[PDB]
């Protein structure tokens, strides 16, 4: 049997789908959503860590000259000093009071430790929705992942699901995304090959194993002081170890509707952004067919005590009559109150109650146990709990009932002002025929 | 639940405060004045014998 229905995405709220199957006894299947993972796909740009700065011993030739030679390693320096006299412990390192010159080479290299501590850098598009649902239906009650698209059909007790692609294409995750350890940072890194000195990816590795370094940290050599060894030079800090302290908090702190953040693969747990749609198909032999069940009559309803709090705050009691004993179906055919409770025991004992939550001060509802259906309807005060660790299960439907003492008093107001312009009308017509029968 | 009554200052009479209160069954409260002491700050002037 082919259903559709379209459920929130917010976690832990139970939805109710109620089918009405014209051979059968009503079901109210309950759909709550347990989890959800919403997982962008990434591409690596490049790898960003600290740098080593290589500054081998000065290549310092007594009584002569030296060459040097230009290498591709990255950021490389290379500077022949002439007229270098060093002096170490025992005396002056050269015989030659002028002719020598210190060779200073100096490049910059990948930490030893960027296999363990860096930061990658991704581009975090298309993302997808995979979710795991609650379904319970009858005596049939499970836990599946289903991927959140129009094609993943998932098996519960014979039933096929399919839940369709999510409302809206929305992520937390900004087109370009830097990841490290536990946290995911929306951040515009600069383009492979562009990083600039003292800021994020000074310098840039495609890959934590790729033999090729892009750096532009601005390493100068500068020229030794006289009589000493130690290829004096200047460097702006790395700015991996600037921006470690300048990230602030991350994405999981600052995403927008309630999102959790997790790294390994990077994914938005729990956004309570739109709705899922749904579709059923639910066998016969998931149904109880209406000689099997109690054929309940003369259903009526009294709300015993009404909060609109955000918890199930208003309590029912429903009265029957009945043939036999037997589980029926229950729902709210209006979406004012929603009902904590799916099935009930229609019992010989000849009442039962339901608990609701609703958000306005005067709701009317049409509640229903197997065929029969009641309208129920309440006076609604205010919680007085200002404050509550956990959402509302109604739908913030606030509007009151047409019959309720707002609406009352309303249509009193608007009823009596309404008859009085009438019978100005009449008056006026009245003597508007009567001038021209004179 | 913040409620307020005002009961007579009168030793043993015993005022019945009602709470009428949305989710809850009515309360009634005794309050019974057992006692008062009213009692002046007293500034020593002199001593006579």
């Amino acid at each position: 049997y082919e259903h559709t229905a379209t459920i929130p995405n917010v976690v832990g709220f139970p939805y109710k789908a109620h089918i009405e199957r014209n051979g059968f006894s009503p079901m109210t299947l309950q759909l709550e959503v347990v989890e959800t993972s919403l997982e962008p796909t990434l591409n690596l740009e490049y790898i960003t860590c600290e740098y080593k700065t290589v500054v081998p011993s000065p290549f310092i030739k007594c009584c002569g000259t030296s060459e040097c030679s230009s290498k591709e390693q990255p950021d490389y320096q290379c500077k022949v000093y002439t007229g270098v006299y060093p002096f170490m412990w025992g005396g002056a390192y050269c015989f030659c009071d002028s002719e020598n010159t210190q060779l200073s080479e100096a490049y910059v290299d990948r930490s030893d430790v960027c296999k363990h501590d860096h930061a990658s850098a991704y581009k975090a598009h298309t993302a997808s929705l995979k979710a795991t649902i609650r379904i319970s239906y009858g005596t049939i009650n499970q836990t599946t992942e289903a991927f959140v698209n129009g094609e993943h059909a998932v098996n519960v007790g014979g039933s096929k699901f399919i839940f369709g692609p999510i409302s809206t294409a929305w992520s937390p995750f900004d087109n370009k995304i830097v990841v490290y350890k536990d946290d995911v940072y929306n951040q515009d890194f600069p383009p492979y090959g562009s990083g600039q000195p003292g800021r994020f990816g000074d310098i840039q590795s495609r890959t934590v194993e790729s033999k090729d370094l892009y750096a532009n940290t601005a390493l100068k050599l500068s020229r030794p002081s006289p009589g000493v060894v130690h290829v004096p030079y200047t460097q702006t800090p790395s700015g991996f170890k600037y921006w470690l302290k300048e990230k602030g908090s991350s994405l999981n702190t600052k995403a927008p509707f309630g999102c959790k953040i997790k790294t390994n693969p990077v994914r938005a747990m729990d956004c309570a952004v739109g709705s899922i749609p749904v579709s059923m198909d639910i066998p016969d032999s998931a149904f109880t067919r209406v000689v099997d069940a109690p054929a309940v009559t003369d259903l009526s309803c009294q709300v015993v005590v009404c909060t609109h709090s955000s918890d199930f705050g208003g309590v029912a009691t429903l009265s029957y009559k009945t043939d036999k004993p037997g589980d029926c179906a229950v729902h709210s055919h209006s979406n004012v109150a929603t009902l904590q409770e799916a099935t009930v025991k229609v019992k010989t004992a000849g009442k039962v109650t339901v608990h609701f939550s609703t958000a306005s001060a005067s709701p009317a509802f049409k509640v229903s146990v197997c065929d029969a259906k009641t309208t129920c309807t309440a006076a609604c005060e205010p919680p007085k709990d200002h404050i509550v660790p956990y959402g509302a299960s109604h739908n913030n439907q606030v509007f009151p009932d047409m019959s309720g003492t707002a609406m009352t008093w309303v249509q009193r107001l608007a009823s009596g002002l309404g008859g009085l312009a009438l019978i100005a009308v009449v008056v006026l017509v009245l003597v508007t025929c009567i001038t021209m029968r004179r």
